C-alpha cells in the first residue's frame, strides 16, 4: 505494498507515497490499518538502516499518490470494532497510529527531518498525520482540518500534542473541538502550516528545503535533540490519550454510527 | 443567597448570576467574603449532585445580575485585614477565592461545561472569574482587566494561570502588571475572549453555545479528561501563588491602602 | 576591568555597559571569556551585596558602550578550542556564558528587574544576553538575530530557553535555524522586543522603564517568585543545553571553521 517508497541513499532522502494501491483500486485513501502497517512497519527499516549507517541528519518525506492527502480513520473498521464491542481490537489500532506519526516528530529515532508534502486535502487523522511532520509545505487551495467531531468523537492520537507546540492549549482545544475546515493561506497564518507554494509547485518546495536543511547538518541534529529533553511529546502520553480515545468511541451511540455509515457510502 | 440559581435538571444546564443581593441593596457587586461562599459552596452542592446523576458534559453558566461582571476583591476586607494584620482571616479569602474559580477550571469535578457571560465591566478578580470558565462570553464595548497594581499588588485569584492558557506566559506578566484596560473585541483578538456579540444578545449567544457543545457530549468529556493530564492547572499550584499574594499584601503601607478606597469610592 | 558600572545606590539602580576597553583597544565587540567573568563577577558582587542590605526590586540595566550592543560569541576563542580540541575548557565558556544570561533572567537571586539597552545591532550571543533580561528595550533600525546557524552551529547560551517565554517553541526553532536577522521595529511585532523608540532616546525610554516599576515594588518581587514556581528556566536545564552545544561544536569541519575566520576579519 500500500506504500509507493522511493529510496534515496546517496543524499539520505526517503520519499513515502501513501495510496500506492489505490492507483489500481476502488477508492476511499485514508489510513486503513493496511496502511497504517505499512508506515509503521517501513519505519523500524529504515529506522535501524539510517541509525546502522550513522547517517547525520537523514530526510524523510511523508506524501501521497492519492488525489487528497489522507482522509481518516478507516470508518467501516470503527463501527464494526465498536458495534461488536471489541475495544480491545480498537485499543490496538489507535496506538499503532499514535506509533506511526509519533516516529515522524520523533525523527524516527535517528534525528530525522520529517517533511510533510500535503498537495490535497488532509481531513482528520490526515491532518494529525500532517503535524507531526517537522516541516508543512501545502498546496494553494487545499483543505485541512479535523471533522471528526460531527459525529461525537474527537481526534485522538496527537493532535493536541501536535497543535500544542504551535499555538495554546485553548485554542488548540478550539480547533480540535470546533470541527471546521481550513484553508492552507489560513493555517500559514496561524502557524500550523509552514510553508504554502502555489498551485502544483509543491513536490519542488519540498526540494528546496532539502537543499537548505541539508546546509545545516550539525545544527539540525542539536535542535532534535534539544526539542527531546525539553518539548517532545513523550510516546506514552500519547498512548494515555488513545486510552481514553477508545473508551469514547466504545460509548458511540447509534445516531453516531449511523453517521459514521453515512460517510461510509459516500467516502 | 447572593446568588440568583436558574436550575433545570431535565437539560442540565445550570446558571449562577452573582450580586443578586445587590438590587436593593447600596453596591459593591465585588466577590464580598458572602458571595465567595455561596458560590463555593453552591458548586459542592451541585458537585454530588451532578456525579449521583452520571449526567454528561453538564453545563454551567456563570454571569451577573449587576451592571458590573465583577468588580474584583473585597478591598474594605482588605484593608481592615492587612491593618489588623491577620494573615490568618486574609489566606482564608484568598483559599476560598482559589477554590471557586478551579471548580469552574475543572468542570466542577463531573468535567462541566464552564461559560461566564461577560455583560458588565470584569476586573481583578472577576476578570479572573471569567478567565476559569472554558468559554467567554461578553456583550461589545466591555471593559475587562485587573487593576490590582494600582495599589502595589497583582491579581492572585487565578489569573496568571487562566492567562497562560491562552497568552505565552511573558505576555501574561506585561497585562497583569501594565495595569491596563481592554476592550472586549480586543481580547478576541488577544485570545482571551472567544465569543463577542452586541449588547443584550449574550444570553442568547451563550444558549447557542450551549445548543452546540450539548450536541458532542463525549468528545467534551475527552477533552476535559485530556485536559486533566498535563494542560490544566493543578491546585496547589494554585495555593502557593496565592500565599505569596498573601505574603505581598501582608506588606503593603498605608500608602496602596489610600489607593483602595479611592478605587471603592469611584466605584 | 572590562564594563562601565553606573552605580546608583540609594535608587538601588545599576548600570552595566559592556565593552569599555573598546574605546582605548583593538576592536572585537563580542563575549570575551574576561567579559563573560567580569559580567559573573560582578553578579555575584552586586548580588551579594542587594540581599545583604534586603533591597527589594532592584534595577540592573545591561548595555552597551560599543557601536553595537553585542556581536555575541567568540568566534576566535572556537578557532582554536575546537581545533585543538580541548572540550574541557570549551564548556567551561559556555557554562560561564549560561550563568551569565541566566541570572539577568533569575534576578541575580535577589529578585532584581533586569533589563536591556540595544543601541546597536545584537547577533549571536548578544541577542541571547537581550532576550535573557526581563525587558527589552530597542532604538529604531537595530537588527537582532542569530547567523551561528550560518557555520553550522545553532544558538545554545540560551536561545530556545528565553525564546519559548515569548512565541511557541516551533517558533522558537524557525527563528534560530532560518539564522535571519530581524528588525527592530517587527522583532516588537513578534513579541520579542519590549519597547521601540527613536536613535538617541536610549537612555530616555529605558530612564522610564525605571520609573514604571518602582512605582510597584512589592508587585514585582511577588510576579518574580510566581516565576519560580513554575516558569523559570531552571539553571540546569540550561547547563544540559550547553553540553549539547559544545558536543556540537567539536564536529565542526574545515568548512565552518574557514568561514569564522572569514567572520573574525569582518568585526
Amino acid at each position: 505494498p500500500t506504500l509507493r517508497i522511493t529510496e534515496e541513499p546517496e543524499r539520505d532522502v526517503y520519499w513515502i507515497h501513501m495510496h500506492a494501491n489505490l492507483v489500481n483500486q476502488p477508492g476511499r485513501p485514508c489510513f486503513a490499518s493496511r496502511l497504517v502497517d505499512d508506515i509503521v512497519d517501513y519505519q523500524r527499516e529504515l529506522g535501524d538502516r539510517l541509525s546502522a549507517s550513522h547517517a547525520l541528519s537523514p530526510h524523510v518525506v511523508l506524501a501521497s499518490d492519492s488525489d487528497v492527502f489522507n482522509l481518516g480513520g478507516d470508518l467501516e473498521l470503527f463501527c464494526r470494532l465498536i458495534r461488536e464491542g471489541d475495544r480491545a481490537r480498537l485499543l490496538d489500532y489507535a496506538q499503532r497510529c499514535v506509533r506511526g506519526v509519533h516516529a515522524f516528530h520523533a525523527g524516527l529515532g535517528t534525528r530525522a527531518h520529517s517533511i510533510a508534502l500535503v498537495q490535497g486535502n488532509a481531513l482528520g487523522g490526515g491532518f494529525e498525520a500532517a503535524l507531526s511532520c517537522h516541516t508543512i509545505v501545502a498546496e494553494e487551495g487545499v483543505l485541512m482540518g479535523l471533522p471528526e467531531v460531527l459525529f461525537d468523537l474527537f481526534p485522538g492520537m496527537g493532535a493536541y500534542s501536535f497543535l500544542c507546540q504551535r499555538i495554546s492549549p485553548r485554542l488548540a482545544e478550539k480547533i480540535m473541538l470546533e470541527g471546521n475546515l481550513y484553508t492552507a493561506s489560513q493555517l500559514k497564518e496561524m502557524g500550523l502550516v509552514d510553508i504554502v507554494v502555489p498551485v502544483g509547485e509543491g513536490v519542488a518546495a519540498v526540494e528546496q528545503v532539502i537543499k537548505e536543511s541539508r546546509r545545516i547538518p550539525h545544527a539540525w541534529a542539536a535542535m532534535r535533540e534539544v526539542n527531546e529533553i525539553a518539548t517532545m511529546v513523550p510516546l506514552h502520553e500519547m498512548m494515555r490519550i488513545t486510552e481514553i480515545w477508545v473508551d469514547t468511541a466504545m460509548q458511540l451511540g447509534e445516531k453516531s454510527l449511523r453517521t459514521m455509515d453515512r460517510l461510509v457510502r459516500a467516502q
